[PDB]
């Protein structure tokens, strides 16, 4: 009746008039350019998996309308069993990219999956949500989350650097402005414009809507591409992760883009723009998605580290095994947070369920200390062994250097130099490369800075009265005694021997 | 057939147990200041078992069905049961505000599975079946004495009589032992591989030959030199980590669980199922304790007025983050269990093995934040309660020790001393040391997780995961058909640096 | 002349001082268990000043030249002096094993500079010049009472030190100070302020008050030494029973402060500058850094003995963390070395210890010392609980033989030795005494935020931060959007553009 | 008089028959290839500074022979004043490379500067040391420290895997035929000669007990490079987009010897298995190398601190209290390594022939606190600047392109009132220092610069155990225990309070 996109169909959808810029040049074909080519084929694997009959039970589910099937995470869960199956689907796609591609098409489904039960929240534009929910289910659409405001000067009415309406036509809304760190945007179908907060509180800034990536006026200015650089100066062997998994955090610029009314979710309502960051249900599911994925990535890094320690022979050392288990401990933590999130949900709109908020609010903090610790352990237990490597694959083919490398760069496993160098460069690409550096910064500030993640945690529990409960808990301990002694009947104060002991040092 | 009551439990301790403290033998354990109030606190747990308003949370039938019992003493057979297990554990944890770790329900992590795991203890399988029945019926209080003292130093058999087994040796850090009904003698690992050391059994605390040498009592010191106000936690919640010494104790055959079988003694620390439930219990309890400390810290910061500052609020939320962590680990443990013996379920091992590590870094961090955000405000206190009654000092304290909250000096000193007793006292120090090494030293906890994942092939799975990535390319480029290697522009760029 | 002896110092405490503890007034401070043994320890310090074998390290002339005094009570005029100052401080630190931080030589960080920095205290500059003289002659024991008591702010500020009346005889002052550590065993409390807090003439007061002054009261915190006397023993509580410094509340009730005791009054400006211009903070960090280095040696030796007994010393992982403690030990000796040997010029040819070395100490002590205590709790672990209640258990025939059988060390040590070190180590780490010292060394100079903030402010005001930014700016000046601006560097434009062309038509 | 090398002379000295490999090709001219071109020009700046009359007082000193002058650190100090001047000289050259080029020519001078007073230690080859000391002073030679053994398979017998180590294969009349390899030979491709040494002998055979110097143009010696971050920046980056990596990259290359003839005049130690193993602590290098690295790291932290300050000033996060605490934290670490360096220079230890070594314990501490301090500094940047580092464009051409240029200038301005160009300039410089391949390598570098995080602490424990300092600490602790026993105090001046203790015990009697 109705199927989602295939790998090729997704690729064809990117071959439009989108205006992507990189290294001063405009990218003619996004699916052909080295910066996006292999990443696009990687995303195509996700779409192709939806059509594999051996994976349909895990990955797919009916599309509410029932005319077809869709990616499971694009549908609202109505039971714990659904959320457990949601977890498997997320972990499935995560493994296909080895846990590195955070902005896979299923991530933004953390928002899209709630447009069905939470449509009325977007009044008067509630019907727009009702259709985009239907369609994003129908095609399994790829949206990017553009919400971060660009840096602004403080010197005068020039607040127009923000996304803003310049004109209200009958067709829709003429919009100019920009958003930063629009990760993966160049390979998406549409940019979802939102805000973490309005600096100027006027109607023209209060806009939440989706815009097609080929919209006239919309331009994409890329950050330096680690995948493109790996194509020209590196190799699949020397740069296994960066060359095919790099998600470009590009600048998204709108120049008088016409946003149709059918694409608007919120407009003018500064409250709903504010309430979106906590009542949309995205953050509960986004943390649910990210935690499950991070758990998968840790398995990959743990396996990488384990193979590395076997090759260097450091696996035999006791201290090294402690830190390896430490990496495994963090792996179990995020699997447990994901388990708690999926299996201990909270009731939401129209009989649907959101993953455990308290499991999600904790993930935002421990990711900022856990992931760097993992990267630190690698730098500590492998150390300079990561630098025991050659320039490129040409060094092994060159008769002048090849034999030397195989003689002096062997592993302890009985492994060859090729195997050792292969793991070391793979590990380094995950830890010390431009790609690894970006991902460390990524997993550290992915949801917010290290202060706000904890503060928003305090505020959330204060508002929910949980903080009041903790203080009442402590107060219950204090109510059981006073300056005279215990107030609880079943406890003895030992007034006699206490005063007797006090008198033992009397007159001194 | 109801379990023991609070008063009945107290009477059960008034036996011929040989407890020593400060060079003297303790005549009445339930009367001595070192154990009096802690025993009364333990009595509260037993009394809660009989409250009709708490029966739904705390209780369940006794397998035989002739009565009821504490829920954790029964083997879980569903996820719903394990969620209720969590509620029961959290309930008793709150009654002691999360400080009494070796409560009677903790050792039930072992006792609650002796029914479904009886045949593992052959030929003494019937011994497990009775101790399971009885521990259900009365809710018995056992202490886990397993830590070896630094050949005759180990628990060992000296003689095999027809009546039972003559045993000498010792155990250290027998926490709460003096107020328990029986010591469960076990081992984590055998230093000497001999039959006489391969012994797992329970011994009554009033058994002739068994002696208890106490650690310094923080509750006794608080009774004679302190007060319930100046020492709110230590004076009534102190669990003495005493030395447990056996001198030719006769262990009846009906009390032996494992003997001679060198395999089952070694295998016990991983096949008994205790470790999955003990971590489940401890994690649930620690989550409760963190709530208590969080509420304490919040009151402290509110009184000092430091709650308004942004930096302080970040670290307060950090404490709440750790609180959510152990609740999530407990949630994951209870709601994602693994199948076990006789249709029963063990809590998630993967959640419990993580708990043993993050507790060693999390709990000290919480105590550290208190020392950082309250700082010298913990020392803004007077010697004792008599200072408030003394006309010479009383009014002065009331003037100079008020809080920013608009609070009085009495309230401020009350919070500070409660917080300090939780963080910096001998009681706080012991508990810092406890929560750090309660399950093992900071090295073994991580290694045993690695060993557990290595044996299960999970570690092998991770390496296969990484290997799958390497199989998609080689020295030539990608081996996957759908990927481009860009050999042309790569070699073209190499030519830019030719000669 | 000469400073006080051990007996003379003890006799000086037997005055009309009003010390309170457990609701009762202490009749004789030198006799009460709370202060008895700690006072005898301080007496050791005074007695060391008269030992001919220690005169070269500890002593120096007294400016007037009519006698001698403790070396740190004189202003250093050379690097050699500051090195000898370090030796004097380290000497007294070892006598208390680095625990009694508020020893009489600590307050000399302020007192030792009243000579060269007397005119800063005008018009009361002459009061400073003789109190400099007098505190030098006897080696007076002053406590630094500067921390303001908690206030409600909901609206009178009578909790702060303030003048209630100005007589011709002196100044009538009421108020309080908190965490007056060691005050009960001191000769006089030196009242100062870090906070303003309110812009009023009458709160701007810096002066000294005798500890036996009528109206002055001392309200003690729970005494760890007194409790160890009644429920413990020197064996079971070796540090707390004799080294406990009571952080008491210091209360003034209409105390008449003579004009001869005033250092600063009314001058609201100098009170603010007092923290940065008294010179004390440079020397106080110098004193504390040297002492902490001494204490770490004590803990390191303690830990090593414990690990040898538990047998954990043979393990590689344990040795790494043992070496980690030694690393911190070397750190504070190096900070002290940099402080003593790289000083800064000050008033009248005198020198202050290196400020940059001392200000770093205020931060790394907050992370270093807890780490040391943590390693002990990790590598000794539950072995600290492998102990008996008290010494009576060894004497009891019913328990004695058992302890000696089951509580032996792996080194071949007896139970007595094992319990001895284990109780000594615990008293240093996990007891009320150990907890208080962790909290102390953590907040010794200020909370963990201000120590870093005051560091930023100090380098910003000195233009040092400006220097760092100019350094980075010098790098940016060597290139721009065109390429390098430096002549000797190549931009490789031809090759770069050629590589850019590799992605043409894509 | 005699002068050291100039910038041009140093560059010409590299234009020899050195066999350097990179990206499968042999480098024809090292001074011309992008991988080494700009790094060589930066090193050339150091040599040129020696001839600047405005810098001779700080940088230079007589050359023992007195026939000329030389870099001051190549001479042995005889006073505290000398080591303070040494500190200034090291800090001077460190600033010229902004504290990044760790293996500068003066680093290996930590060894060469001691060949004068410690010549007789290398008998019978003492005269070889005396002349290489003489010559290295005269031109300020650039040596690289190759000591790290290449990876070996411990599942094979040592008979098979000892050909991986540097070893003598034959003793000719001319010298010694040597084969083997060394790893992480940082900066080797731009050096004059490789100093072959060992961190102890792994196999105890005469053939491995070899300590000698080999010219970089020696026939048989090959250099296999690690991926060059400067070369990649030349083709895909720019001085604006990659300010540090493109000109400060030190390649940690593999150094391979294939039947290289080492002349007898170049041998320092041979056959003496004792001196080779004992050298790592008796050469005096470790005291000075830690002294050099500590002084340099202090300089680098100032550069990073200034960078962070500008970044926070631009983002406007500098006004926040929490951000200022961590900024001061970076300044705290900055003060730390200056203090460690001060203690090293101003509290030295006596050595051979009236010369002085910097404080060893100040240096032994440096080897540890660098492994926790520097990552913390880099962490603070990722925390306080955060995603603001990704607020950047692909390259400088985006500003030149009329289609994107104006947009960047409008939307990427700073809070400072700064333009977009300046902001992107600072962010890309900061990222190149923190998150780039160059930054990653440098994080790994400062982490294992002296050794892995375990050995650095253990060697400290062993050093203090051997010196009896560890026993001294235990005697300190013992002095406390000697003052009491099971009876009470043993010290006369202390009261045991036997009365009230037993009285209190009786209150809890029966
Ligand atoms: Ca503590
Ligand atoms: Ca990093």
């Amino acid at each position: 009746g109705t199927r989602p996109l295939t790998g090729e169909e997704y690729l064809e959808s990117l071959r439009d008039a989108r205006e992507v810029y990189l290294d001063g040049s405009r990218v003619k074909d996004v699916t052909a350019h080295p910066a996006f080519h292999n990443p696009a084929r990687m995303t195509a694997r996700l779409y192709d998996s939806l059509h594999d009959p051996a994976q349909k039970a895990v990955l797919t589910a009916p599309t509410d309308a029932g005319d077809g099937f869709t990616h499971r995470f694009f549908t609202a869960p109505r039971s714990v069993d659904d959320l457990v199956k949601d977890q498997a689907a997320i972990a499935s796609w995560a493994r296909k990219s080895y846990g590195w591609m955070g902005r896979s098409p299923d991530y933004k489904a953390s928002f899209l999956g709630t447009l069905g039960a939470n449509a009325d929240f977007y009044e008067p534009f509630a019907d727009n949500a009702r259709r985009w929910y239907r369609e994003s289910q129908e095609k399994v659409l790829y949206w990017n989350h553009a919400f971060l405001h660009p840096p602004v000067d403080r010197s005068d009415e020039v607040g127009d650097v923000f996304i803003h309406v310049e004109r209200e036509t009958d067709a829709g809304l003429v919009v100019s402005g920009a958003k930063v760190v629009a990760t993966g945007s160049a390979l998406t179908h549409a940019a979802f414009i939102s805000h973490w907060g309005l600096p100027i509180k006027d109607r023209k800034f209060a806009l939440v809507a989706t815009v097609p990536m080929d919209a006239d006026g919309l331009k994409v200015i890329c950050r330096p591409s680690y995948s493109a650089n790996a194509a020209t100066t590196g190799s699949p062997f020397d740069n296994p992760l960066s060359s095919r998994l790099d998600e470009n955090d590009a600048i998204l610029v709108l120049d008088q883009v016409l946003i149709p009314w059918e694409n608007v979710f919120v407009y003018g309502n500064l409250g709903k723009v504010h309430l979106l960051a906590g009542q949309s249900g995205m953050i509960e599911r986004a943390t649910f998605h990210g935690c499950t994925r991070l758990a998968v990535k840790l398995e990959f890094i743990a396996g990488l580290l384990a193979k590395a320690l076997d090759i260097t022979g450091a696996k035999d050392f006791r201290g090294v095994q402690t830190r390896l288990g430490e990496v495994l401990a963090w792996r179990n933590l995020f699997w447990s947070l994901s388990d708690a999130a999926a299996r201990n949900p909270v009731p939401w709109k129209n009989g649907t369920l959101l993953p455990n908020p308290q499991a999600g609010m904790a993930y935002r903090w421990f990711m900022q200390i856990g992931y760097p610790r993992v990267l630190e352990i690698v730098q500590q237990d492998v150390a300079s062994g990561l630098m025991y490597v050659n320039s490129s694959t040409e060094d092994f083919r060159n008769p002048e250097t090849g034999p030397y490398l195989e003689k002096y760069l062997r592993g302890s496993d009985g492994a060859g130099a090729v195997e050792r160098v292969k793991v070391m460069k793979l590990l380094w690409d995950a830890v010390g490369s431009d790609f690894g550096g970006r991902h460390e910064l990524y997993e550290r500030n992915y949801s917010g800075n290290h202060e706000n993640t904890r503060i928003e945690l305090l505020l959330s529990q204060t508002a929910s009265g949980k903080l009041d409960s903790y203080m009442d808990f402590a107060q219950a301990c204090m109510d059981e005694y006073d300056l005279d002694g215990w107030t609880a009947p079943d406890l003895e104060s030992f007034h006699a021997m206490r005063s007797a002991s006090r008198d033992l040092l009397g007159g001194l």
